């Protein structure tokens, strides 16, 4: 078998993606944040405290035929952008632009972190990191993609992001007509349940690449690009009147500039990241002070190659026993 489902940026900034998904029987569609940076796949639902919901759509399990109480199995959440969220877990059937799951753990919120009920274009997220990392307790759960693995034609999966437009997300091949040149595959770290491999270097603009081993994580859910700050230092350097703000959170730049590529390395091969892809606009509206796309890593404790860096690529998440990342430019 095989899934292919179009992904969508939420707003004009890409901070986003979402993904439709089919959840219970009859369907009951939901749109989805694919995230290869977690493992749960969680929902608002009918039983998320109302006051918490705001223009999400919800899953009904008690309106699904094939929906099934998990008895005893909770969830708890926090990942690495300030959020959380909790509940009880249902399995149901899952279905990814056509390719379809059966008893696929939900994990059906009962209260939400305030930062997802302020976004109402996300009605829950779709782990696709390793399911060691999966929150289930007292009995750990699987991934959509480690639950489907067995029926792909290829144990894969690639993402194919936008830059301000919608991609795609494919399940069980390689569409050889989606990247241009050849795919360079790369080594995969599973020890920190992450997509984690080692990038082999970088250039700023028109400059020389320089050499230099970056290990990070291959993360659609987080939307910049985060990296060592003697990267970062570097690459801010070469825009002029850009400047480290505490008060903002991070680089800023003036919206008159032009911002230069940056290239990172896989293996011998090179992605080029466009400048414009580094913006992220004005500070607040009205404002000449944009956010910068490329940020220091420093504190965060891992560089996130995130959808900044991926966007600017085909991207194969290869799931065989050996796992490995392939990059293709596009």
């Amino acid at each position: 078998s095989t899934g292919s489902a179009t992904t969508t940026p939420i707003d004009s900034l890409d901070d986003a993606y979402i993904t439709p998904v089919q959840i219970g029987t009859p369907a009951q569609t939901l749109n989805l944040d694919f995230d290869t940076g977690s493992s749960d796949l969680w929902v608002f639902s009918s039983e998320t405290t109302a006051s918490e919901v705001d223009g999400q759509t919800i899953y009904t399990p008690s309106k699904s035929t094939t929906a099934k109480l998990l008895s005893g199995a909770t969830w708890s959440i926090s990942y690495g952008d300030g959020s959380s969220s909790s509940g009880d877990v249902y399995t149901d059937t899952v279905s990814v632009g056509g390719l379809t799951v059966t008893g696929q753990a939900v994990e059906s919120a009962k209260k939400v972190s305030s930062s997802f009920t302020e976004d109402s274009t996300i009605d829950g997220l779709l782990g696709l990191a390793f399911s060691t990392l999966n929150t289930v307790s007292p009995t750990q759960q699987k991934t959509f993609f480690d639950n489907a693995k067995a029926s792909l034609d290829s144990p894969v999966f690639t993402a194919d992001l936008g830059y301000h437009a919608p991609g795609t997300y494919n399940f069980g091949f390689i569409d050889t007509t989606a990247y241009t040149g050849s795919i360079t595959y790369t080594a995969v770290s599973t020890k920190q349940g992450f997509w984690e491999w080692t990038s082999t270097g970088y250039a700023v603009g028109s400059g020389t690449f320089k050499s230099t081993s970056i290990d990070g994580i291959a993360d659609t859910g987080t939307t910049l690009l985060y990296l060592p700050a003697t990267v970062v230092s570097a690459y801010w350097a070469q825009v002029s009147g850009a400047k480290s703000s505490s008060s903002v959170g991070g680089y800023v730049f003036p919206c008159s500039a032009t911002l230069p590529s940056f290239t990172f390395g896989v293996g011998s091969a090179r992605i080029v990241i466009p400048g414009d892809y580094i913006d992220f606009g004005p500070i607040s509206t009205g404002s000449s002070s944009c956010f910068g796309g490329i940020q220091s890593s420093a504190g965060i404790g891992i560089n996130i190659f995130g959808d900044v860096a991926l966007k600017a690529a085909f991207v194969v998440f290869n799931g065989a026993t050996t796992p490995t990342l392939g990059f293709a430019s596009k």
